[PDB]
């Protein structure tokens, strides 16, 4: 409806470009283990410190609104990158830059941009095919302090405390991150455990720096049947709030009007509630029903055999937790005040249950829950001196677990930018069906030389010669820029997740192999 | 007396930096077989196209007053080159550019620039006698061909026209450029002398695009002894005015009062009239003289043998040319109107002369003075389609001219920037006394890889890879970047003159090593 | 000096092409027999209408530098085309605009325009020797009107009177043309004379409109020797001062003093004189002053036989002519008061020398000695209602007069464009040295349709279309815009000079070659 301004061909790709280049120019500094950091003001307080490329990317917005849609989608490859992988965000940028730049240089009259995007994805699928080639498994601890500790900017004490962590609690299990009031990083065993069932309402959300809701000491209502009616949560509402204490409702599936009343209550007088999915899609989901009450103190509500209704609701059948922490994509439960007993009866009953399973699929569900009432969670209390030193130690240490955790789950390749390099054979393979996915290929070709370039620059040295002599080098030799030598990449230590180098490769070409097939931009004239 | 505008430190540098960079920038794409055009708009017609770096930097003022300090300084640079050599001065502008941008940047509170100018100025000299010991001296006309193709940017057709008329005239020989009215290059060679006397006062100048007198059909007035009186030049301008032919005076030293009358009489209604100074000290003047009176059919006045008074001036005593050219630095007769007997007789008496002669040095003199009776002298109608094209082969022409003349003055070593690439280990075995020396020799080795990696960059490849591959290479193979490929160099052709590259790197070095001693900048403010 | 902005690459590569679009859109509808005008205004009077390509082109300048740029370019092309060919400026202007643009789109990073402008030029010398292959020459006078006739826009009546002047007078003889006070054209034959010397100095030029110096009933004074001495004027500036005739002075060579008092006559208190060079190189030019002294009734002076001095002058020792007309490269008279009887006298003395003389060369000078002595000169009264009118009829009549004189030399080809059509499988038999060499090449063989598609775009129709059926035809059959249909090119008289279109096609593809190659553009920043 509003009046538009409409740009065609080289001036518009020249902006985009130009918008493209500023965000990736200000990621592109934080880079491996030389990188710098970057600080952006805050509205509303002291300013942030950061070396995370996706923090430095969402910063980020340009006046001008031709560049502001490069920006934009370059935000959009490092969010993507975040999403699904947790790290590698500034080399998902650097590799949408080279391939936006490199595919805008070969726009001509007789080119096809959409063949070359083909040509470039066909080239990425062939990069990703050799990596999982070259990648392998992790099977020592001394592996996951090694990609604890490249991930976290080479701080040992991280890589430390997070093998140890994933030692005490398991390779699958939880770790979580919060404020610590020392000055040094700390690490405690409690009870609890999490669940992949995020909220229903994005309403609750109170603390608007991580989009979580964070409740401590409060209630959790269990019930078999879908929390519905109006006399099952209203009395159950005045019940568990009225007793100066918040409210945690785990249900099957909640979708109408009741969480509407209780947005209503949370928004106008300040209700303190949560409503979440329960897990499980059978006799599983009544099992952790029954577990989540044993452990919590609380009570199935609305099952088939005691057949307890919520129009009935008694203060001691509600369970007590210490701390509640809800995301959008799980939820879950610290210290809660259950009896030791009946916790104890329970793991029994499921290790008599464990003995009595042969069917290899029921014994995961089992072992699964053992896991989640036996061994605890672990807490890593981050410290330092100030908020702000806090702040970018705690985004450090969440870029060493998410790669920790992809390390686990996919296995590791050489770091340094070194894995990207070792598959420009795989596509000297190729054979393009045309002119355009040749040019494509060759895009993705020269692309993959940009992260150790990149590395490199940052460390203050050429990185077009260190890039030449690691591809005139053996296949395990790479280049340490924090000591400036060539060495054995997996004996020393500098090492990727496999998940994380594919997940940034696979988000940046896709959006800038898109971006590189405009021909005309339509912005709306500013007001 | 005007105010002032004072700045300190780093913003004054990085200011002179900018203004530097601009000029560089704009020089440097014009370097090299693929190096390209630049277009400057002209006020009074047609833009100029030109290759040529000094007149790209003498084109180019910034009206922010800071930047223009270091544009002027560059020029400077540009200028010096161009005066010195004739050649090389976008080598010399780059070279220029690298070494005040890594002085700029090794600045800082305990650094001593003037010391850092010092050890600058050591490693240029040992760089310069590792070129001196790497110098091949010019034999075959084959490498004379070579050398003036290279300077021409690459076009055999100069350098074949440019061996030829240096096989024709000579090694020392003179060759002169100019207008050609056909669309093809054409060599001629018509009789001829020149003296290496310039004009006396500048206010002769008639055109102004080469800053010389140039006329045609012109009177020679010859005489020993100086033309002093007013009674002995109205006869002489009396003759001039009444028998319609340019005058040309040549004397042994002319000032003061009536040279100041043939500038009135230039500015005021227009006498075409010129002024030189002799050639020669002793018996050699009055000989070459009486060669210039014998051979333009003049007559030696004021001389101790015939006595003739420059009062009584016939126009038979008058020589005749059918061209003069005065320079700055010399001036040329071509076509002089003198009898071919009396000439004849005057060479064989030179030759009578040198047979009975063994002095070994007037030999040279009485040799020198056979050449330009006898000898010859070329001219290089350069051709073309348009005024534009002429005048940008006619700097290449020049440009070749002059690196031939340098080749066979000074020797040649190889091209393409490898040549500075071989003078790095005589910098790696150089002691320096203290730190701020080992900075400026280290700001001179990294410099000298700037014109080889200008020449692969405009080439469009890495310039960086191509350089460490020469490095790595055997002392005689380089880069043609023109095929693209690592060849032997003296064999395909790919050489310099020793003279340029050492002309280029002392002008750059020095001029920026002062720039780089800078710390507080002063400007007029603008009006 | 002054300061300066300096742009790079595209941006002013894409600004330079907006100026030579600009200045070619402005020409280019004037091609062909549907070609319309151009109204130019004029700062004293009445606006100028024109159809001709040349007057277009220097009447555009731009206030953008960097379009003005490309504008001027376009208009040196122009320029050339007129002075060396007199036609065919329209053509040179799509020719080179066509240049410009596909080597300005085919510049990459790893594009060498300066081989690029090698292939061009090569590519251009395949086709002038195809032109040179394909021309016949002119046999018939139905040939010199069908030339004229198309060189005229068609009209037939200018044609036929072209015809009739060379038929009355020769195909080498003189035509000139000039303002009518009547409605309808008219021919008349006088007896005057021609010679390619023009003026000496450019301060005698009365007449702005055509550079030229017209005087009507003139004086005419004649001397063998050079005019030298101020003695030898006195006499002479005292004759025409007194008895009031402006003097045509006619000397071998002048260049000192008494031409700079000429001028300051002329400029001052307004002398009408004219100083032009005589023709000839030996006897001959002794024997045409002879010859034009008595054709004109004056004398010669300074001879070697009567030695009759200068500094005595007569009345009836001048010459008497009816109209003199200087131009800059040649003069003319008209009229000449001279005896019958004598120039008779001298034409049977010239007929009695022709019959003793074998040596083929000094019968062609005696022929021309007679021709001008005998055969006359053609005037064209130019009819019209107003000056518009007339000025735009003789623009078209001195195009053809051009085109007819440059069919005689050099012969004629097939018009509309079917010339530089038939050349395209002569540069399909091309093999290039390079990449770049096959882009310049590949530039001339689409620009090789551009005249052929711009004549049938004037004509309303698919310019593609109809060059798609020529091409696909018979090598005699072209298209009849006129008409508009396809036609035998010879049989229907629509003919071109082959000089006009090898000129076209050179002068336009030398600078825009030149142009293709820029990179960097440095304009004064105006005030
Ligand atoms: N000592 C080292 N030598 C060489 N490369 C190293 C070294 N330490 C880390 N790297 C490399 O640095 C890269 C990680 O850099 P960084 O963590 O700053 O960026 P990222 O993972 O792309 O993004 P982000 O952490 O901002 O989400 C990996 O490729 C890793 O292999
Ligand atoms: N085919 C080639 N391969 C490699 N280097 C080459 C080749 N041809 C020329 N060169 C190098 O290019 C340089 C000359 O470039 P150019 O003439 O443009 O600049 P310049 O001599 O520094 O300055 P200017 O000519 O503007 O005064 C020399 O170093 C020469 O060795
Ligand atoms: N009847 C016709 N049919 C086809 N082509 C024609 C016809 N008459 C003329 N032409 C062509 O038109 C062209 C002449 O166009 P025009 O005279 O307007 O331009 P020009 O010669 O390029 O420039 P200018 O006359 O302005 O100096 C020639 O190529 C001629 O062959
Ligand atoms: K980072
Ligand atoms: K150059
Ligand atoms: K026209
Ligand atoms: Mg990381
Ligand atoms: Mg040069
Ligand atoms: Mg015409």
């Amino acid at each position: 409806g509003s009046a538009k301004d409409v740009k065609f061909g080289a001036d518009a790709r020249a902006l985009m470009l130009q918008g493209v280049d500023l965000l990736a120019d200000a990621v592109a500094v934080t880079m491996g283990p030389k990188g710098r950091t970057v600080i952006i003001e805050q509205s509303w307080g002291s300013p942030k410190v950061t070396k995370d490329g996706v923090t430095v990317a969402k910063s980020i917005d340009l006046k001008d609104k031709y560049k502001n849609i490069g920006a934009k989608l370059v935000q959009d490859v490092a969010n993507n990158t975040n999403e699904e992988a947790g790290d590698g965000t500034t080399t998902a940028t650097v590799l949408a830059r080279s391939i936006a730049k490199e595919g805008f240089e070969k726009i001509s009259k007789g080119a096809n941009p959409v063949e070359i995007r083909r040509g470039v994805m066909l080239a990425v699928d062939a990069v990703i095919a050799e990596l999982k080639k070259q990648s392998k498994p992790v099977t020592t601890p001394e592996e996951i302090a090694q990609v604890a500790t490249i991930s976290a900017n080479g701080d040992k004490e991280i890589g430390n405390i997070i093998s140890d962590a994933m030692k005490k609690v398991g390779r699958k299990g939880v770790i979580t991150v919060k404020d610590g009031k020392t000055l040094n990083d700390e690490l405690e065993i409690i009870e609890g455990m999490k669940f992949d069932r995020g909220y229903i309402s994005p309403y609750f959300i109170n603390t608007s720096k991580g989009q979580k809701c964070e409740f401590q000491d409060a209630y959790v209502l269990l019930s078999e049947k879908k929390i519905s009616s109006i006399q099952s949560i209203v009395p159950a509402l005045e019940i568990a709030n009225a007793h100066r204490k918040p409210l945690v409702i785990i249900a099957e599936d909640v979708d109408g009007e009741a969480l509407s009343t209780l947005v209503l209550n949370r928004l106008k007088v300040g209700l303190q509630v949560v409503a979440v999915k329960a897990p499980g899609f059978g006799d599983n989901r009544k099992n952790q029903l029954k577990d989540m009450a044993i452990a919590t103190g609380g009570a199935v509500f609305g099952e088939e055999g005691l057949t307890l209704n919520l129009e009935d609701v008694q203060p001691h059948d509600l369970g007590k937790v210490g701390e509640v922490i809800v995301t959008k994509d799980d939820a879950m439960l610290l210290k809660g005040k259950g009896d030791k007993a009946q916790i104890e009866k329970r793991i029994q009953e499921i290790i008599e249950q464990l003995d009595v399973t042969t069917s290899e699929y029921e014994k995961e569900k089992l072992n699964e829950r053992l896991a989640k009432l036996s061994d605890g969670v672990a807490v890593l209390k981050v410290g330092g001196t100030s908020d702000v030193e806090v702040n970018e130690k705690k985004d450090r240490v969440t870029d060493a677990l998410n790669a920790t955790r992809a390390a686990v789950e996919e296995g590791i390749v050489l770091g340094g930018g070194c894995a990207l390099l070792r598959c420009i054979p795989a596509l000297d393979s190729l054979t393009p069906a045309n002119e355009d996915q040749k040019i494509g290929i060759e895009i993705i070709k020269r692309t993959l030389k940009i992260p150790a370039m990149t590395i490199a620059k940052n460390a203050g040295v050429e990185g077009s010669l260190i890039v030449e002599k690691i591809m005139q080098s053996s296949s395990e030799v790479g280049y340490d820029a924090m000591a400036g030598d060539f060495v054995n990449m997996v004996e020393k230590g500098i090492i990727d997740p496999t998940k994380v180098v594919r997940t940034a490769l696979l988000d940046a070409a896709g959006v800038a192999s898109l971006l590189t097939t405009a021909e005309v931009v339509v912005t709306e004239i500013p007001k």
